[PDB]
């Protein structure tokens, strides 16, 4: 039954993943009938900023069809591969890319309180890629500085990224969570954070601008 | 510590789940962004440039797409809430309550829902949420298509179960009879066979649609027993 229970938990998985990749051909069966359109129109007459237009709006769709398909299966990968990380082993070199990046664009990144060996439980790559959006998105807002701040209690690690930024108005605070955003959108991040039991808030930031606070819970054996 | 570690990796799997839902809505709230830009951009071409047999194409595959973006947008809301467990269950048990409400609705519209050959306490291993929603999709179908008469049929043998919903409606013709599997098809959202396909090939099982001898569609749902 260990082995019958294993069997039952793949079909429910590779059903959901079936029925995802059968949506994605259906939505690809008018769009590639689009493209192949296009295409020959491409040929027969010639190019033009509007025929350049149709064709990239095309990719455009195609490209997020693709991103839902992946994002979907790593969001497997995320629930199956999972292990317990310490909170200074797992984001020490996100806040050394960091560091740099705000070194060669004239701002200064600044970890007033460093991560300590806080035990973190689930997928590292997962929380390593949480806080490299929000802090490549606090190096965007930012004028001059950014900082960066981890706290410990009995039920877990608090992560604060703070700019001196414009920020954001008290309206706009809630929703500041959904995709492609033009990182790659916030709610990657949401997703992500509440899929690993934890919650993301924003804030009106000392510095000025917004305050993006992440908290996980500690792993208890 | 057997079972607890089985807990922790279903409580996981309902959160990556319960992920999988809001992704899907997200994407296809975003879907619409571009596909407007598009339309506005063949608008301009059609402007610029003559109408063309490809401008024509390109136009209503426009169309095509937009019609699949709101199914979408509509089978993104009402997800298929608090699924994953797997467990044994009684056939009588599982579709009793599904096949009382479906005889209550056509008592409603005038029509006659007939459950013929019932179902026995036969063994089946599987989500149950699953397997009632999937009966319940093809009952909604033939409920509504049907003029006044529909029929419901169990069979079992040692291999398995074999549910059978007959309708006096239109039907479907030879060519479209697998095709309303699909997602989004239509034969004028077109989400639901693409939902009970997926909910029975998971059990695995099969579905397959045919000429009715009331005169509309005839569904068959074929899973197999549970043997211990
Ligand atoms: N009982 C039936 N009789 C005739 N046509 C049917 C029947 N059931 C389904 N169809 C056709 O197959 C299509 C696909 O079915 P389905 O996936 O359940 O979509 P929907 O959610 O609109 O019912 C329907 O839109 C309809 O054209």
């Amino acid at each position: 039954s260990f082995n019958q229970v294993v069997t039952a938990l793949e079909r429910m998985m590779t059903s959901q993943q079936r029925l995802l990749s059968d949506i994605s051909h259906e939505l690809r069966t008018p769009l590639t009938r689009l493209q192949l359109g296009t295409a020959l129109l491409r040929r027969r007459s010639g190019e033009s900023k509007e025929l350049e237009r149709i064709e990239t709006e095309a990719q455009r769709l195609d490209s997020m069809i693709n991103d839902l398909l992946v994002m979907s299966r790593n969001q497997q990968k995320n629930a199956l591969v999972s292990e317990t990380i310490k909170a200074n082993q797992l984001w020490s070199e996100v806040l050394d890319n960091a560091a740099f990046e705000a070194e060669q664009m004239g701002k200064s990144l600044t970890v007033n309180f460093p991560p300590g060996p806080w035990p973190l439980y689930g997928n590292p790559n997962a929380l390593e890629s949480a806080l490299e959006n929000i802090v490549r998105n606090a190096l965007r807002y930012s004028h001059t500085k950014i900082e960066v701040g981890f706290a410990v209690d009995k039920d877990g690690i608090t992560i604060t990224v703070d700019d001196d930024g414009p920020g954001v108005s008290p309206e706009d605070r809630e929703q500041i969570f959904r995709p492609f955003y033009r990182g790659l959108g916030l709610a990657i991040v949401e997703t992500a954070i509440q899929q690993h039991r934890g919650w993301v808030k924003a804030e009106d930031s000392p510095l000025g601008g917004l305050r993006l606070v992440i908290w996980l819970p500690l792993y208890k054996r």
